[PDB]
């Protein structure tokens, strides 16, 4: 039998220090091909090791197809092949789109569903997993208006995180590195920021905020570790909740939710499962 391995690379949809992402074609079917830089080879090994341990299958987790290592004359070529989501990242989608109540709730509940799936241990099953790099660039928008979580290169089972999204205990190095729940608490912090990014784009009474990244008003682009620690740990600043949210019952309930993700004390933060329940009772 013929094992068809040819993937036509059609267009580069991402370039960075990590390497590149391509829209590709396999047997007439779009796939996403992440080609890792030598700089980020450990992310390919960690994602491959995780999927060799547990084949994650969830509508809100980016769909795994293949890990490929190919021998080159002077080098090793590393590809991760996944489902392709043509609408792109939540980050990209929020730039150019506003949301209504239904589409705002559908987005954040689908992210919470993917995150609770990562976090939960199932006996028989899956280990508990923490993402450790949750952000709007690591979330893809599907045509049915739900999202899926991408990039398990930093994932831990039971490189550092994007500094803009680091929880206080990571910035001040008090995180209990031996406690698995510590890593879930770090993801909940970052989930609260993503919730804030999305909520800003939900229209109420004819008003919407411009897309902005978390802490846009208090740190530079490519903020330093020190920049983030002063804002988050020393001054204990949190993203602004605009007054206009308090005229809307959905945005009021989401403000409360994001506040309960942002406690300085990691152990006070909501679990992914509690966030899910709260979101199902909203509207
Ligand atoms: C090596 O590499 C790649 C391979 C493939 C690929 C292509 N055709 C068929 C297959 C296939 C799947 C499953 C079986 C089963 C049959 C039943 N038996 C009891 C166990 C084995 C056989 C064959 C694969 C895995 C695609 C790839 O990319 C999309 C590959 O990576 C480049
Ligand atoms: C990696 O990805 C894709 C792979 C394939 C593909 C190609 N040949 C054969 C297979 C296959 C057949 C049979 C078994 C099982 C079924 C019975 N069991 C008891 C033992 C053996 C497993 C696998 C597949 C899945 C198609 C895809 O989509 C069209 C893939 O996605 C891009
Ligand atoms: C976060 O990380 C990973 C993401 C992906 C991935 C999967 N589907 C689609 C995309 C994508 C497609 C298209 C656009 C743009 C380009 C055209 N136009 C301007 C609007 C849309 C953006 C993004 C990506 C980037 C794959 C990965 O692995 C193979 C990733 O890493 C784990």
């Amino acid at each position: 039998r013929t094992v068809a391995r040819d993937i036509t690379l059609l267009e580069c949809v991402g370039k960075g220090r990590y390497g590149e992402v391509w829209r590709g074609s396999w047997q007439g079917e779009n796939v996403a091909v992440k080609i890792f830089s030598s700089r980020d080879e450990k992310s390919w090994f960690r994602e491959t090791e995780l999927y060799n341990t547990v084949m994650l299958r969830h509508e809100n987790i980016l769909g795994f197809i293949a890990s490929d290592m190919t021998s080159r004359h002077s080098s090793t070529q590393l590809w991760l092949i996944t489902h392709y989501h043509e609408m792109g990242s939540l980050y990209d989608y929020l730039q150019l789109t506003t949301l209504d109540t239904v589409s705002c709730l559908r987005i954040v509940l689908s992210i919470a569903s993917g995150l609770a799936h990562l976090h939960i241990e199932i006996f028989g099953g899956k280990p508990a997993i923490a993402h450790r790099d949750l952000k709007s660039k690591n979330i893809l928008v599907k045509k049915n208006g739900q999202c899926c979580i991408a990039d398990l290169g930093l994932a831990v089972m039971h490189r550092v995180g994007t500094k803009r999204y680091m929880a206080p205990e990571v910035l001040d190095e008090t995180i209990q590195v031996d406690c698995f729940d510590s890593y879930k608490r770090v993801d909940i912090w970052a989930f609260g920021l993503v919730l804030w990014e999305v909520a800003r784009r939900m229209v109420s009474n004819g008003i919407v905020e411009d897309y902005k990244p978390p802490f846009y008003d208090v740190v530079p682009n490519d903020p330093s570790f020190e920049d983030m620690r002063k804002v988050v740990c020393v001054d204990q600043q949190r993203p602004n909740i605009p007054n206009r949210w308090f005229s809307d019952p959905t945005l009021t309930s989401l403000a409360k939710l994001m506040k309960e993700c942002w406690y300085q004390n990691p152990s006070a933060r909501l679990t992914a499962l509690r966030i899910k329940k709260t979101l199902t009772k909203i509207d």
